[PDB]
């Protein structure tokens, strides 16, 4: 049973930090995970019993460690670790000083796409260099991002495609918990879009508010996920886009919340919008377990997920116009969109049970 | 003439520090020179009109969160054609700039990268980045490419370019000589300076064991600064000095600007590292000075003196035979001013700032 330190830049509960509990979780006996930032997800990990510690760039190896400190502590404390699994970009920078310095091997969990579109010409290149000079692995979250990280120079021969995976119970809620809670929110007798992405453009909230404008008064949306400060212009803009549109019945925001599979099942239709290619969408499977049509912008890993008309639906991204027809498309075809809705749950359960990835991932790992 | 980005590590004028004024004053008109902290150096490359500035690590990539510094040097770098590097952070750094900003660089070694000098690690480092990221070594003694070699660094990258000195400062009056033994108050003793900063390894306790084994108008001046965390080390020499009845034949004066000054009013200089010296400028400028010098026998002293015709040299660690050496020159008068007189002559050619220059400026151009 391996020793396995874990690297993820942040301390906030994102997607991939979401995935790397289900990663970690198996083996939290003798692992750690390493948060460059302390929040929200420290607390999951301990109510998930797995082991974490934030590092800082305060000061207290060599005299290089004043140049940063963080780098120091992580390198220290990988001697006592036989692995080093980076979740993320820094997480890879850091991991790589430390896998060199502490000669370990290194794992790079990619769940980014590495487009232009998505980073710097600088992020490119030197996760890149580091993965493919210092990675004895680098496990990609789809097939979009592996094409992704091939085509930025990275090398095919590290690279092995590993989908998210997730308990399958956790995804069924009581039929009066649903009465219950689309009561509490006040939709009980309307068509509910759900759309459950962090507040950011390029996850692209402002089409489907604009898609609102397309469809009868009776279809409202709830949007539920934060905003990452810098993003805050972006919260108004959506509020603004909303009082332009007269949508302010229409549209709910409700933050940040713990209980997705909850607010799913509540849900009529599930929403994928990104205007930017997506490396996975947690949300897509999410849903799809949850047994809800799910309607998804058509590129990135969303295209491995869904086939259109199949168990899911699939539009052209940044097209308000077409999200609006499926919506209304949703609407008529009761017996149709239940039944994509139901073969998707079957489908889905079986490519992305959490039992299935973590014996994927952990041949993967005993192979090295 | 090409912009160059030069790197050190240290705000405080120390030996690397002091050589990169020479490198780089011929290059002012176009160079900068970036430190990663702030202090006297500064104030000297300004009053070299060497443009200057500090960097620090307060707040390219989202990367540039995990160290600023790191950022600024990348950022900045893009606006000059090579990097130079001067010191180890500034080779780690500057690596980093030349990757990212797709700039050659430039590595200008003045360690002697050994286990006794340095961590396992910070020679691992140095050695892959410099083989990795550096089109050129300079080494500034055999001493200190044989051990980068050795400690797995390329050969091939490695030039030897030994320490520069403006033969111009090196010329004190008599009379000058004279009023600053006064000032002093050693006008009638034997005069031994050690010049270097005071750190167990420079072996000014070596000296001092010495001193006691020399004849009584033997007197020692200590000229140097002690950094924070090595005054135990200045509290130990005190009581060394008190233990050995040597109070009052051993004045410390601190860090001094006065130095081609203060050898002047030397009888004898002496060098006394426990550990390999890479370079020793001391020795070089007591020699320039036209005085006799006495060095450690180890790294790049064993370049500057032959024993017996332009200095002497001496076992590490070894008090007793510092003494000998010391008695001699009291003795044999006539020999040791004519080693010292030739010590100038021999000096004068090697060393010249202008001579290395030229030898630094036909290093660089052919890349
Ligand atoms: O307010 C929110 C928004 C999202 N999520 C969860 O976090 C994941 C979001 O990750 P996704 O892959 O959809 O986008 P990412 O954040 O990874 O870019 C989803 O699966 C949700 O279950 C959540 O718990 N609360
Ligand atoms: O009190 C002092 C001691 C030294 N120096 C200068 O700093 C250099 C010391 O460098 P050296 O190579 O002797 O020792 P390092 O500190 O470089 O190991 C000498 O050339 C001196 O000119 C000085 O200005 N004041
Ligand atoms: O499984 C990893 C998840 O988070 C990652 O950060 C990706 O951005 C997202 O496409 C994916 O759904
Ligand atoms: O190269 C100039 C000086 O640089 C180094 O720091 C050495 O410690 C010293 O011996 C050398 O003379």
């Amino acid at each position: 049973h391996m020793k396995i330190l874990f690297l993820d830049q942040s301390g906030k509960p994102g997607g991939a930090e979401l995935c790397l509990i289900d990663i970690a979780k198996p083996y939290r006996d003798r692992a750690l995970v390493g948060l460059f930032a302390d929040g929200a997800f420290k607390t999951l990990l301990e109510q998930h019993h797995i082991p974490v510690e934030v590092f800082t760039n305060q000061p207290i190896f060599g005299s290089l460690g004043q140049l940063a400190p963080l780098v120091a502590k992580v390198v220290q404390t990988a001697h006592e670790y036989d692995l080093i699994y980076a979740n993320t970009q820094k997480a890879l920078v850091v991991g790589a000083i430390a896998s060199f310095i502490a000669r370990r091997p290194l794992v790079y969990h990619l769940h980014d796409i590495l487009s232009p579109e998505h980073f710097s010409q600088t992020n490119l290149r030197v996760a890149v260099n580091l993965a493919n000079r210092f990675a004895s692995l680098v496990i990609a979250n789809s097939q979009a991002s592996q094409t992704a990280f091939i085509q930025a120079g990275g090398r095919a021969e590290l690279t092995k495609v590993i989908y998210n995976g997730f308990d399958i119970n956790l995804y069924k809620t009581s039929p009066s918990d649903i009465s219950k809670l689309r009561q509490q929110l006040g939709v009980a007798n309307n068509f509910v879009v759900g759309h459950f992405s962090r507040l950011s453009p390029w996850k692209g909230q402002h089409i489907l508010i604009d898609a609102l404008a397309q469809c009868p008064p009776q279809v409202t949306a709830i949007l539920v996920g934060d905003a990452l400060f810098g993003e805050q212009d972006y919260v108004k803009e959506l509020h603004q886009q909303i009082t332009r549109l007269g949508l302010e019945n229409r549209v709910k925001f409700l933050g940040f919340r713990a209980d997705i599979p909850q607010l799913m099942a509540a849900c009529d239709l599930v929403a994928h919008t990104s205007t930017a290619p997506e490396p996975f969408g947690r949300v897509i499977v999410e849903a799809m377990l949850c047994g809800k049509p799910v309607v998804a912008a058509k590129a990135g890993g969303a295209m491995e997920l869904v086939e259109h008309g199949v168990n899911g639906f699939l539009t052209t991204p940044g097209e308000s116009q077409e999200l609006a027809n499926i919506i209304n498309t949703c609407i008529e075809d009761t017996q149709k969109t239940a039944t994509i809705a139901s073969n998707a749950q079957a489908i889905a359960s079986q490519r992305f049970d959490v039992v299935t990835i973590n014996q994927q991932i952990a041949e993967t790992l005993s192979s090295l």
